[PDB]
């Protein structure tokens, strides 16, 4: 087949996508699946001034494998509002609403030339883009699977549980995995003891993303 | 009939639920809905030394309808750890599995008193209480309408969708509504704009919880 395609959300902004992503990537390159990351659609930018953006840390990361790489050949869509998509394209762009059939024929594309194309959103799953299509539309229509990222805080029972229902109730794979900090230990004592029970009661288990590179790179390329 | 039944959940723990529930029962109080606050379920707690958890300012606002009334009239299972009430459960009570055909009894019996019993939750509503029961299963055993307080906070929109997904995919009544902070204007000027939007298009309007004490004393009375 052509590459596979796993797209990357989280249960909160800040709650770890891009590392975690780059982790990934840099863990599948370094088994010999050449793997690259885009950043279709981002807020909260302003590449006059800043280069520090996701889509610059990928187009960093991505160049290891393709010199002629730019910004905009990983990232289409760019806002400086703080806000949802469809919000910062109504004030800023209001003539150009996100067009997804474009990014999917777009991202679609890098499965030529790479073993797996990993796509971060923005957001959360329920984050809009259109006024029509959300993240998880998105990766829908992608036919990707699905990376959720968890933070690792007091309330992420909840968070992974509603993400969880949310994602059980359509047509895609995924699996959701907690960013774990190695200072946090708390995370042990009172969210493990559930994470292991659920996971002794669901055929699709909460998994810890940092115990976890092997399996989330085995589960990005199964099947067709 | 007998009293209504409210239940109280949130986005995150912090949420606002304990506020903003104090807030309506002192509304429906003087609007003359004689309203009782319970707090079934609480976590993190050391009532040996600590007399301002949930439970405790209910009681103070509660005695204001019942001198009579005491913690243990009000609040039934409580727990030292900060986690889950079915991890602080096996932990601290390993015996006494929490029995939730029990509380609905001790709330509805709150309804021969009361024109509005509120019932706090814990957590939110994927927490689990028992191995079968999280606090929405709860909810629904109770027949409760519900209330679901979410923060003010950037990624507002993606957890009130998460919980909108989940409350209209089961057979209860609901409303979400936002506790707002009066220094936050950033909420203005990022989410609202989406809330509004999203108002336009749904028959079940995410509110502003400040903006709607009567329409939530509205809503908690209607009906059977
Ligand atoms: C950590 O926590 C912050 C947010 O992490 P990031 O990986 O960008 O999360 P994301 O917003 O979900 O993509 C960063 O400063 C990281 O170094
Ligand atoms: C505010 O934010 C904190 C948490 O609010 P609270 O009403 O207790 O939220 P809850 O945990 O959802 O019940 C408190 O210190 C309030 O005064
Ligand atoms: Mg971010
Ligand atoms: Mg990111
Ligand atoms: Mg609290
Ligand atoms: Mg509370």
């Amino acid at each position: 087949f052509q590459g596979h395609m796993l797209f990357i959300s989280a249960t909160n902004t800040n709650a770890g996508k891009t590392t975690c992503a780059r982790l990934l990537a840099q863990y599948c390159n370094a088994c010999g699946v050449k793997t690259i990351l885009l950043k279709p659609i981002e807020t909260g930018v302003n590449d006059a001034i800043n280069h520090s953006s996701d889509a610059h840390l990928f187009l960093q990361d991505n160049r290891l494998l393709d010199r002629s790489l730019t910004l905009k050949d990983i990232s289409f869509y760019r806002y400086h509002k703080v806000s949802a998509p469809l919000i910062a394209q109504q004030e800023e762009d209001p003539n150009a609403p996100i067009d997804t059939d474009n990014l999917t024929q777009r991202l679609h594309n890098f499965t030529k030339t790479y073993d797996l194309v990993i796509v971060e959103g923005a957001g959360g799953l329920c984050v809009p883009i259109t006024l029509e299509e959300n993240m998880l539309d998105f990766a829908l229509k992608l036919k990707a699977k699905m990376l959720l990222i968890s933070h690792d805080n007091l309330g992420l029972i909840n968070d992974c549980l509603l993400n969880d229902f949310l994602l059980k109730s359509h047509q895609l794979d995924y699996k959701i995995a907690i960013n774990l900090k190695g200072n946090n230990t708390a995370f042990h004592s009172i969210s493990l003891p559930y994470i292991e029970l659920f996971n002794t009661r669901s055929n699709n288990p909460i998994v810890i993303f940092q115990q976890s590179l092997k399996v989330l790179m085995s589960f990005a390329l199964k099947g067709s």
